[PDB]
C-alpha cells in the first residue's frame, strides 16, 4: 500500500483468531468495522514532519502472521524556504512555562485511547464556508521541514458560529499561548478533532456534544494572522489532513 | 456536587488541620494530592444498586465543620427488564459453600485499604482492542435492580495477552466460580483493577507487578457468554465505571 505523509489510512483486518496489530514494539489499537461483523479496523497515520519511508506492520493471529507493507509518499503540498535558524527566540521563563505546561496537558490527552465510540455517524463540516489555508503548508530550512500547517483554516469573520464535528466528550475548553480559544473533543478512539482562534468558548471540559452543537464563535486568538477558523483532526497519535481524514472515515461510518 | 451512581469521584480538601472525613459514621479515607502540597484528596464512590438520594460529608478540622453536599443522578445507562418464569430456585450446597467463601476472600480484600500509593503514574488500559458490553448495563425484574454488569468487557479472542493497567501488589490470581480466572491488583488507597474470564494466569498472590507487565491470557472462563477481556475497577469501597474512573484518577495522577 502507499501513503502520503501527514494522512490518515483505515485498515482492514479479520476480526477471528485476532490478537494483536504492532509496529515494531508500539501496539496498535483496533475497532470494529460497523458493516461487517467478521472484520476489524485500525487507523494508521504517516507524520508529516519525518516519515519513515516504508513502514511493516505485523498483524499476529493465533495461528499466523499477516505482514502489511506501507510506502511513504510525499504528496504536493506547498512549500517555501527560509533564510536563517538556530537556538533563537524563546519567550519569557513563565510563558516558556505556560508553553510546557500547555504541551504536556495536550499530550496527556493525545496518548489516551477511550475504547468506544463517542461520535454518531459521520463527520460534519464544522461551519460552511470555504478553506483559505490548506492542510501541509510547509516552512523548509536545511532542506528539512522546520514547520507546518497541522490543520486547516476555513474563512471567518469574528464571532460566526462553529458546531461540533461529530459527537465526543470536551477535553480542552480554555485559552492557549499557540492556539488562542481551543477546543478539542474525543470522538474515540485516538480520533480528536480540533477548534482553534476562537473568540468565544461555548462549551467546558467533560462536557458530552453531540453533532452539530455549537462549541464557540470563531476570532482571531491565539498566534494566528487574522480572524478564521482552524480546524484540525489527530488520529493515530498524529496530526492528519483533517477534509482527507473526514473523507476517509465518513466512506466507512456514514449512517 | 451531582455524582451519577456507580461513579466515582475525587474530593479535592485543605490539607492544614484536617482531622477527619466523615459520611454518617463512617470515615474516608485521604492521600496527598501528588502535586499541590497544600492539599489532600478522597475518593466517593456511589454504588450503582441502592444508592441514596443524597449524601453529606463533614470534613472535620481543628476549628470547623465543611459540609459536603452530593447528589445522586440515574445517569443514562442501558437496562433490559427480566422476564420471571421464576426468579426461584438456586445452585447446589457445596457450590454455594464455593461461591460464599470466595465473595467472603474478595470483601475482605476490597476492604483492606493499603495507606501508600503502589500504583506509577496513569492507568492504560490493559489491552488495545474495543469496548463491546459496556458498564452499567443492568437487568431490572420488575421495578429494582437485579443485577448490572460490574466493569467493561473488551473484544478479545481466547489467548489475548493482558497487561496490568497500573503498578501494585496482586491481591487474586486463581479460578473462581463467577469471574473464572481472575488477578485482582491492589494500587493503594483501596483502588483495586480487575481481569476476569482468563484463560491463564502469569501471576502469583503477594507478588509486585509493575504497569505494563503481562497478567496473563484472555479467555472465556467463568460466568460470560464466550471470549472476552472483563475489566473492573473498585474505589471508594464500591464498584465504579471503569473508562470513567481512570480518566478522572489519570488527570490528577499523570506524570
Ligand atoms: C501543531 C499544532 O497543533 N499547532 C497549533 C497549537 C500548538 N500546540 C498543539 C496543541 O497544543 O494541540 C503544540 C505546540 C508545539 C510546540 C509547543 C506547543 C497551532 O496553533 N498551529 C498554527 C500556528 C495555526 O493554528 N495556524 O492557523
Ligand atoms: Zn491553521
Ligand atoms: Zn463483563
Amino acid at each position: 500500500m502507499e501513503l502520503i505523509k501527514g494522512q490518515a489510512l483505515f485498515l482492514e483486518l479479520d476480526k477471528k483468531d485476532f490478537l494483536s496489530l504492532k509496529n515494531n514494539d508500539k501496539n496498535i489499537p483496533t475497532f470494529a468495522h460497523p458493516k461487517n461483523q467478521e472484520k476489524i479496523l485500525a487507523i494508521f497515520s504517516l507524520p508529516y514532519k519525518n516519515p519513515p519511508q516504508n513502514t511493516k506492520l505485523i498483524a499476529f493471529y493465533k495461528d499466523k502472521k499477516e505482514e502489511i507493507f506501507i510506502k511513504t509518499l510525499e504528496g504536493n503540498y506547498k512549500s517555501e524556504k527560509l533564510q536563517v535558524e538556530n537556538k533563537k527566540i524563546f519567550p519569557p521563563k513563565t510563558i516558556q512555562e505556560r508553553i510546557a505546561k500547555e504541551l504536556k496537558e495536550a499530550n496527556a490527552i493525545y496518548s489516551s485511547y477511550t475504547p468506544k465510540a463517542l461520535f454518531n455517524g459521520a463527520f460534519n463540516i464544522p461551519l460552511n464556508s470555504f478553506i483559505t489555508s490548506d492542510f501541509g503548508k510547509a516552512r523548509t530550512f536545511n532542506e528539512k521541514v522546520a514547520s507546518y500547517h497541522s490543520g486547516t483554516d476555513f474563512r471567518a469573520a469574528t464571532g460566526t458560529p462553529i458546531y461540533a464535528a461529530n459527537s465526543g466528550v470536551v477535553k480542552i475548553a480554555k485559552d492557549r499561548y499557540f492556539a488562542g480559544n481551543s477546543v478539542v473533543i474525543d470522538h474515540g478512539f485516538g480520533i480528536y478533532s480540533q477548534y482553534y482562534h476562537l473568540s468565544k468558548i461555548d462549551v467546558k471540559v467533560g462536557q458530552k456534544i453531540k453533532k452539530g452543537e455549537l462549541i464557540g464563535l470563531s476570532g482571531a486568538s491565539g498566534r494566528v494572522s487574522g480572524p478564521a477558523l482552524h480546524f484540525g483532526i489527530l488520529a493515530g497519535g498524529k496530526q492528519v489532513d483533517p477534509l482527507d481524514f473526514v473523507s476517509k472515515f465518513n466512506a466507512i461510518f456514514q449512517l
